[PDB]
């Protein structure tokens, strides 16, 4: 077992240092952009072009030092929809990009405010018409007080309920992404990348299915997920 992949702490830090030290290739999992992880990764030890990361939910895998090496994102058309669903429906409405946060509302949301501070990733304001066209678009949501959001979700057009993947990740966010994009079959793709295979990996909640079925030890630590793992556990404690 030579890589390890971790969904989301001294005794963990420490536990990780020594994976680490031994050669292991940590690779941090989250639904954030890079930057919500660097952080972690500081404190970890963890960097450089050898190193790896998941981000949005495996929408993107990257090197530490910022390199996109995959990549699953919405198109340019999809954008102009959801966006133009967006002002229809009364709501605000942000994009995710490996660089920046995007929105075209002049009257900024207080909760992009708060995930522009939180994830500590910047905001490009841009109205519609000058949103780049050469975006990596890794993740997009409509952003909003509760009733707002709640009236979006009683309003969400099945089409695209269809077309991507739409789920209330918070009562103030709604995210939308590739309809195919998952942090178990993107590790698939920097797996086969760095020349290894799923019987070299080791994977560690809801949206990990697909992460625990493809490692040769996958790891819980939910009900269904515990079914596919291979074993339960507490991260520290995995790994030794």
């Amino acid at each position: 077992i030579k890589l390890i992949a971790i969904d989301i702490a001294q005794a963990t830090i420490d536990a990780v240092q020594a994976a680490k030290a031994q050669g292991i290739k940590v690779v941090l999992c989250t639904g954030r952009p890079l930057t919500g992880v660097q952080p972690y990764l500081d404190a970890m030890d963890i960097d450089g072009d050898d190193q790896y990361a998941i981000t949005f939910n495996g929408s993107v895998a990257q090197t530490i030092s910022g390199k996109v090496l995959t990549n699953h994102s919405l198109t340019y058309e999809d954008y102009i929809d959801l966006e133009a669903w967006a002002r229809k429906v009364r709501a605000h409405f942000q994009i995710e990009t490996p660089d920046y946060i995007y929105t075209a509302n002049k009257d900024i949301s207080a909760y992009t405010i708060a995930e522009s501070y939180l994830v500590r990733m910047l905001i490009q304001y841009r109205e519609v018409s000058e949103t780049p066209r050469d975006l990596t678009i890794s993740k997009a949501m409509f952003v909003d007080y509760p009733q707002v959001i709640e009236q979006v979700k009683a309003n969400m057009p099945q089409d695209f309920k269809d077309r991507f993947s739409v789920v209330q990740s918070a009562p103030y966010f709604i995210e939308v992404m590739n309809r195919r994009a998952s942090k178990g079959g993107t590790l698939s793709e920097l797996v086969d990348q760095l020349g290894l295979t799923a019987d070299d990996v080791m994977t560690l909640q809801g949206n990990d299915l697909t992460m625990i079925k493809y490692a040769g030890l996958g790891v819980a630590m939910i009900d269904e997920v515990k079914e596919a793992a291979q074993a339960v556990t507490g991260v520290a404690a995995a790994i030794r």
